[PDB]
């Protein structure tokens, strides 16, 4: 299951378009509102579109902490922004610092 | 012009899917981030997907006040939420009151 109302791809149309335009956390967010609270889908989709291994690591780190099963989702993007805090990304999934 | 990065319809795929799922102001918002700050496009697209004539009226009302040309866009969804304040809608483009 990927979509019912929003004309998503076979997985996450919203996600790609947004990762480039607004960044992963928005692509993530919109994947959440459009596809539903299907954390599995968004995390699977954006994980490949995540800035680098660090952003997914940080996000996974948040998931490792796992507040709950659904609460992962509830705070999934909050955790992605937390990611931005961890590694130094901005809202656009871009790095504001140089490594 | 409707889209370049995000696989939008011939006008606003994001917009329909979202109006049902998250509401016009989000559909509006996402149309703004994905399609660009093309207020013309989002206003034209969502106008048909706006809850009722009242929500579009209120939004148009905001546009009537027009802070600037681009600033309409800048605050377009803020104005849509303002719409929600005008007529009694919630964030989902739904009416929280009965007429």
């Amino acid at each position: 299951r990927t979509h019912g109302t929003f004309p998503m791809h076979q997985l996450g149309n919203v996600i790609k378009g947004i990762v480039d335009q607004e960044g992963v956390a928005t692509a993530y967010t919109l994947g959440m509102m459009l596809s539903g609270q299907n954390y599995q889908l968004v995390s699977g989709i954006i994980r490949g579109y995540l800035p680098g291994q660090a952003v997914v690591t940080a996000l996974q780190q948040r998931l490792d902490q796992e507040i709950d099963d659904q609460t992962r989702a509830e705070t999934f993007i909050q955790h992605l922004n937390a990611v931005y805090e961890i590694l130094g990304l901005n809202a656009r999934g871009q790095s504001i610092r140089l490594e």
